[PDB]
DNA sequence: CGTACGTGCGTTTAAGCGGTGCTAGAGCTGTCTACGACCAATTGAGCGGCCTCGGCACCGGGATTGTGAAAAAAAAAAGCTGCA
C-alpha cells in the first residue's frame, strides 16, 4: 500500500444509503447520483438554516431552537411536503426527549 | 368580414375625509432559572483504503412500429336522361 493518507471529506452518502434501504431494500445507487442527494442535503440544510438564522435574528433571539427550523421549514417547503416534514420533526424531538 | 372593444355621455354609489370613542394587544421593565456554551476525558461512528463479482454498457440479430408512396374502395359532385 501507499502513504499519506487522504485527506478526510465529509458526506452524508451512508445515511442516503440507510434511507434507500428502508425505502427500497431491492435498490442501489449510481456514483454521480449519490453526489446529487449530497448536492440536495446541503442544498436544503443551507436554505432551512439560513432561514432560522433570520427568524432567530429578526425576532432579536440568540437562540436557533426546533421552534426555528418549523417555521423555516413552513416557508421553505411546498404543502404536502411540510406537513410531512413537521410531523417528522415533531414524532423526532418527542421521541428525542423522553429517550433523554 | 364581424363585433369586441374604446368613447362619452348620464346615473348611481361608496371611497375618502375628518372626527370621536374603546381597548386589544404591542411592547416594555425587572426577576429567575432552566438550558445551552464550555471544558476535558472517553471511545465508537465514520473515514480511506482495497478487493470481490454482479449489474450495466455494449453488441448482433431478429421482431415490431411507423412513415410514406401509389394504388383501391367509396363518396361525392357534377352533367345527362327522362319526368308527373
Ligand atoms: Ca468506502
Amino acid at each position: 500500500g501507499k502513504k499519506r493518507k487522504r485527506s478526510r471529506k465529509e458526506s452524508y452518502s451512508i445515511y442516503v444509503y440507510k434511507v434507500l434501504k428502508q425505502v427500497h431494500p431491492d435498490t442501489g445507487i449510481s456514483s454521480k447520483a449519490m453526489g446529487i442527494m449530497n448536492s440536495f442535503v446541503n442544498d436544503i440544510f443551507e436554505r432551512i438554516a439560513g432561514e432560522a438564522s433570520r427568524l432567530a435574528h429578526y425576532n432579536k433571539r440568540s437562540t436557533i431552537t426546533s421552534r426555528e427550523i418549523q417555521t423555516a421549514v413552513r416557508l421553505l417547503l411546498p404543502g404536502e411536503l411540510a406537513k410531512h416534514a413537521v410531523s417528522e420533526g415533531t414524532k423526532a424531538v418527542t421521541k428525542y426527549t423522553s429517550a433523554k
